[PDB]
């Protein structure tokens, strides 16, 4: 299966080259902005400008309306982009312009291109303003009719996991976790075969059509490793919809061959419990000889 990671605007298209810098496998990124300095400046191999006639290289001055025209303009530019994808992240910044509006457009064209459609996007600081959050609200609510499931990180939260001296860019790079995890959990599921296995077309079933959603990995060992390996994964700090309330899960286990079967299902009662409901679980298992003491829980839950 072919994935893509798309960064929408200036918030996605740095997220998208962190992301780069970081380093990840197996996934293609692609940039798009109608602000040519930033393009010039994106390390991804695909890029697109949208908008040239209507901003003159610039960005959309905090109007999403001239950001939804300026990809309705490109859609056929962003259809050749996207063709041959079979999941789609679609990252991007909510409140300013180009985010705001063209977002929502690049995620109706994958989602009708056959792709599954994923967004992550970010709500504004509380000290930005009304006006911004508003705006921001109404780009969310466009992009929850767009996409198969909405990840919404509002960066309020940005200030909930940093002292009162963690630089900007080690925040934002915390924030950028949540996607780059939850698109490497996928990769890999994708590509390792499973004692119980779990493949696309189960990612298909738990993400199609469902609003929103939670993303999450967890790591752990020694004593209790099961139970905090899988609190981990459904932390949601920076999240705005947690576990709680889950109707549908995606939850793999990898281990060495030491992973018990009693641990699996300690790891599985607890995301039965959080979700504080009956959960529809497709459940997985990879033992992964190489590991040692070190349990990896991935949880993708929807059905809100
Ligand atoms: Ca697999």
């Amino acid at each position: 299966a072919t994935l893509k990671v798309i960064g929408v605007g200036g918030g996605g298209n740095n997220a998208v080259n962190r992301m780069i810098d970081h380093g990840m496998n197996n996934v293609e990124f692609i940039a798009i902005n109608t602000d040519g300095q930033a393009l010039n400046l994106s390390k991804a191999e695909s890029k697109i400008q949208i908008g040239e006639k209507l901003t003159r290289g610039l960005g959309a001055g905090a109007n999403p309306e001239i950001g939804k025209k300026a990809a309705e303009e490109s859609r056929e530019q962003i259809e050749d982009a996207i063709q041959g994808a079979d999941m789609v992240f679609v990252t991007s910044g909510m409140g300013g312009g180009t985010g705001t509006g063209a977002a929502p457009v690049v995620a109706k064209i994958a989602k009708e291109m056959g792709a599954l459609t994923v967004g992550v996007v970010t709500r504004p600081f509380s000290f930005e303003g009304r006006k911004r959050q508003t705006q921001a609200a109404a780009g969310v609510e466009a992009m929850k009719a767009a996409v198969d499931t909405l990840i919404v990180i509002p960066n309020d939260r940005l200030l909930d996991i940093v002292d009162k001296s963690t630089p900007m860019m080690e925040a934002f790079k915390e924030a950028d976790n949540v996607l780059r995890q939850g698109v490497q959990g996928i990769s890999d599921l994708i590509a390792t075969p499973g004692l119980i296995n779990l493949d696309f077309a189960d990612v298909k079933t738990i993400m199609s059509n469902q609003g929103s959603a939670l993303m999450g990995i967890g790591v752990s060992s020694g004593e209790n490793r099961a139970v905090e390996a899988a609190k981990k994964a459904i932390s949601s700090p920076l999240l705005e919809t947690s576990i709680v309330g889950a109707q549908g899960v995606l939850m793999n286990i990898t281990g060495g061959e030491s992973l018990s079967l009693f641990e699996a299902q300690e790891a599985a009662d607890i995301v039965q419990d959080a979700a504080d409901e009956d959960v529809n679980m497709i459940f997985g298992t990879v033992i992964n000889p190489e590991l040692q003491d070190e349990i990896v829980v991935t949880v993708i839950a929807t059905g809100f």
